[PDB]
């Protein structure tokens, strides 16, 4: 029953309205200079309290988030939280291509289901780009009216969501025929279409190319230097000898910080006891196991030495580096160094890129919202490093993460054991321990005189160190001793929240600037840096599976000696894991939204992240970190001209700001 005179607002209140109202204000509230509570008057202080409490509101948190149980996650993304309309036209341009790219390799008949739709999308994408450019032109033609043209970049942003939308029922009807849609690798190749094949395709086979993985791959957080092998990896003098060259020794090559081991004990639930068994996928295999590499006298390049395909030496023989003439030990080896591969994709994706970056920077971006004020400086320098982030952890859970869903068919864990494992990383990284300057130190493979070859180190540590300077030069504008640090009252909040709430473990109270400065520096460099290091490899190392894969379908080799082509041909995975994989690798890696340093709105605008005159100064904070980073870029290049391969996901103009893929 109604109409009551008290629903007069409800009748015309919309979500555009209110997206377009919100963003208009978000101007607004960014004109007030930045202060911390203690500085603030009375006034600032009980708005800052008034919104900080409506801030908790909308921004809410959970442990029972669907698909990812125990995390802490955002029950829901606020509207304010939904992309701008630049991610979404690169995002939605990239799916479009993907999509018109599958349905071409589709026999005729086949592709006659989804042809039309997706060539609707194609058309109805130009049109909406079309649209942005010509808002874009407006705006440059007339810079004073460029206020009243948010409201139409809001119904772009409508548009796009509504072609997303499509984009997604036409994605989940191409996956509900998906099995039905489906050298000996020529299958691997075939997924790809119109795409050309990564860098990988052509040297994977290569045993340094493998050992290489390790320094510069997708996952450079593994590999640790080896002073005494463990007990359960019984390799002996005369194996490493046979390897090594009559004149080396394992003594001296631990002695001398040649030796490196890549154990994967952690991976637990994600490495399958036995076979795992499919509707989708048939069966699968995973495994845990520990391969041993080692550097020449010359320390030229790393070598893989040898390979047990799991934890238990009883169950699992040793493998061994094999001589060019050694025929009859070369496919047992090749399957021993796919063991290693399935293992890296489980490792990489489920706990450094998902685990360590994404809902790591999800705890960060819930307490900067809920605590620090829009007018607290640090507020203002955190909140461009989680643009999008809340709203891609969601479309993990979501879309990634459900049964019969990508991760459920690429990673041959059962999903429940993936969602927990991934999960229970994600609760016991802790924050200090997971420093880049820290997590080098742990592993001694922080020293470049005994390991020379390392990219991510070298590359990041450039990185890191830039990114602390500018950490250091913005706390102290607005901290002039560690009094202020202990006297800020949302700062303290702040790390009440990540400790509690925020399940972020090592997370300690903040009691002074030095610390303040670390605190900064790795939120900052795990939600840009780190990120892109760990994101950015994937389309050009893990879309073809013969060179990786989450799941094979064979067990680990049983025997180094006798094994043949068709042998290491059944560790493949069925064509829908590849197609899934080319597909998920390919979006994932190409959508570089935002730049570490560019401190502007990514969006309409595009107005300075900083109003203050102090951090926006000539030669001030803000160009000094600009500054450095074009440095690094250029110290990066020229690295790269020396190195065996380019090491390019550490470019500074290569790493987005935040987490929004
Ligand atoms: C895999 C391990 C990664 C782990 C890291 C996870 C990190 C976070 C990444 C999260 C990424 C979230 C994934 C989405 C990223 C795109 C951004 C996004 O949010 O997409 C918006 C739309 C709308 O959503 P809606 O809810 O209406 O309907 C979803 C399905 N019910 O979703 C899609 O287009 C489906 C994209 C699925 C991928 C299709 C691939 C191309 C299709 C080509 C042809 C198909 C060939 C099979
Ligand atoms: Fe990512």
């Amino acid at each position: 029953a109604n109409d009551s005179i008290f629903f007069s607002p409800l009748k015309y209140l919309g979500a555009e309205q209110q997206r377009s109202i919100d963003a208009s204000r978000s101007l607004l509230d960014n004109l007030i200079p930045p202060s911390l509570p203690q500085y603030d008057n009375l006034a600032g202080k009980l708005a800052r309290r008034a919104v900080l409490t409506s801030k908790k509101l909308v921004y809410v948190w959970t442990e029972n988030f669907a698909n990812v149980k125990g995390v802490p996650m955002a029950r829901s993304v606020p509207l304010g939280e939904l992309p701008n309309v630049d991610w979404l036209l690169k995002t939605a341009g990239v799916i479009v291509e993907l999509i018109v790219n599958f349905v071409a390799s589709l026999p005729a008949s086949a592709a006659a289901q989804f042809e039309r739709i997706a060539a609707g999308l194609s058309g109805d994408l130009e049109a909406a780009r079309q649209v942005h450019e010509a808002l874009l032109e407006e705006a440059k033609n007339d810079p004073a009216a460029a206020g009243s043209l948010l409201l139409r970049f809001t119904e772009l942003q409508t548009r796009v969501i509504a072609l997303l939308t499509r984009v997604g029922l036409l994605v989940d009807d191409i996956l509900k025929s998906a099995s039905n849609l489906v050298d000996g690798l020529n299958r691997f190749r075939a997924v790809f279409g119109t795409l050309r094949l990564p860098e990988v395709a052509d040297s994977f086979r290569d045993d340094e190319a493998f050992a290489y993985w390790r320094v510069a791959g997708p996952n450079p957080l593994l590999i640790r230097r080896v002073d005494a092998l463990p007990a359960n990896f019984p390799l002996g003098e005369e194996q490493f000898r046979r390897v090594m060259g009559a004149d080396d020794s394992l003594l001296e090559a631990a002695a001398s910080r040649r030796l490196y081991l890549l154990d994967y004990a952690e991976l637990g639930k994600l490495a399958p006891s036995g076979a795992v068994d499919k509707l989708l996928t048939g069966t699968g295999f995973a495994y845990a196991p520990i391969a041993l590499f080692a550097l020449g006298k010359d320390r030229a390049g790393l070598l893989p030495v040898a390979i047990q395909c799991g934890q238990d030496p009883a169950t699992h023989p040793m493998f061994v580096r094999p001589a060019e003439s050694e025929s009859d030990l070369y496919w047992g080896w090749q399957m021993a160094k796919t063991v290693v591969q399935v293992a890296e994709e489980n490792y990489h994706e489920m706990f450094v890129h998902l685990a360590q970056t994404h809902l790591v920077s999800e705890a960060f971006c819930l307490a900067t919202q809920r605590t620090l004020a829009p007018s607290h400086p640090l507020h203002v320098l955190l909140a461009p490093h989680f643009e999008g982030t809340l709203f891609i952890n969601e479309g993990a859970a979501r879309i990634l993460l459900p049964s019969a869903g990508f991760i459920d068919v690429m990673f041959a864990a059962p999903i429940q054991d993936t969602q927990a494992t991934a999960g229970g990383n994600r609760l016991g990284f802790d924050f200090y321990r997971g420093m880049l300057p820290e997590s080098l130190k742990a592993r001694n493979v922080d020293d470049p005189a005994a390991l020379p070859d390392y990219p991510y180190r070298d590359d990041g540590l450039l990185v890191w160190n830039a990114i602390r300077q500018w950490a250091a030069d913005y706390v102290a504008v607005y901290y002039a001793s560690d009094g202020d640090v202990t006297a800020d009252v949302e700062l303290a909040a702040w790390v009440g929240e990540v400790i509690g709430s925020g399940k972020v473990a090592g997370f300690r109270p903040i009691t002074g600037r030095s610390q303040l400065v670390e605190v900064l520096t790795m939120v900052i460099f795990t939600a840009s840096a780190q990120h892109a290091a760990v994101n950015f490899p994937q389309p050009s190392m893990m879309t073809y599976a013969p060179a990786i894969c989450a799941m094979s379908a064979a067990p680990a080799p049983d025997s180094p000696s006798g094994k043949s082509e068709a042998d290491w041909l059944k560790m493949m995975p069925p064509t829908l894991v590849a197609l899934e994989k080319v597909n998920i690798y390919h979006l994932l890696g190409s959508v570089y939204h935002g730049r570490l340093g560019d401190y502007r709105q990514t969006g309409f605008p595009y107005a300075p992240v900083f109003s203050d005159r102090r951090v926006t100064a000539s030669g001030g904070p803000l160009e000094r970190f600009q500054a450095r980073l074009k440095e690094v870029e250029a110290t990066i290049r020229t690295r790269n001209q020396a190195r065996r391969k380019p090491y390019e996901y550490l470019l500074p103009s290569r790493i987005p700001a935040s987490t929004n893929i």
